[PDB]
């Protein structure tokens, strides 16, 4: 496993599972929508949502050696009621090149 992040910390992962931490972005934020999806994308996009306090979330239940995308979503008011997702974070869980 590697995880490249973007605007978060990995605060712990494994195999299967990873935590990711972020900031608070410099808006008005209602709360956070996370995407995660297999990178090459054999599986669809999975999403779910947060609560404001913590901007921590684990996600476990991954493929073991399957790469993913997980961004992070500040969800605030756009007009007319639709409201805006702006991605502030990423992580690509990336998998090492094992010489053979």
């Amino acid at each position: 496993v590697s995880d490249v992040p973007r605007d978060l910390e990995v605060v712990e992962a494994s195999p299967t599972s990873i935590q990711i931490s972020w900031r608070h972005p410099h808006f008005p934020t209602r709360y956070y929508r996370i995407t995660y999806g297999e990178t090459g994308g054999n599986s669809p996009v999975q999403e779910f949502t947060v609560p404001l306090q913590p901007p921590t979330a684990t996600i476990s239940g991954l493929k073991p050696g399957v790469d993913y995308t997980i961004t992070v979503y500040a969800v605030t008011d756009g007009r007319n009621g639709r409201l805006l997702s702006i991605p502030i974070s990423i992580n690509y869980r990336t998998h090492h090149h094992h010489h053979h």
